[PDB]
């Protein structure tokens, strides 16, 4: 499939890629096929440059290859964490109504 196939694997962002994600997230919290994509190619590209590799052979990155999914996950976590500090407040014994739990 085009930058998408059943086969979860351990992957870690890079020094350049990550930054790219932030620059995009700062503008749009929910990037669409267009927004996200711009990060899939941009990242894989910068990754090849910094790593000396070519931006036209990212396919090699393999475990270090970025795909619509990768960006989808990163953005998902960036939104889940920011809301966390607030989600943990909705619980009981807080400045808002909510059920008890321990």
């Amino acid at each position: 499939g085009s930058s998408g196939s059943s086969g979860r694997n351990r992957f870690k962002w890079g020094p350049a890629s990550q930054q790219i994600l932030y620059q995009a997230y700062d503008r749009q919290k929910n990037p669409s096929k267009e927004e996200r994509e711009a990060l899939v190619e941009e990242c894989n590209r910068a990754e090849c440059l910094q790593r000396g590799v070519s931006p036209s052979k990212a396919h090699g990155l393999g475990s270090n290859l970025v795909t619509e999914v990768r960006v989808y996950n990163w953005f998902a976590n960036r939104r889940k964490e920011e809301a966390f500090r607030q989600k943990l407040a909705m619980d009981a014994y807080s400045s808002n109504s909510g059920p008890s739990s321990g």
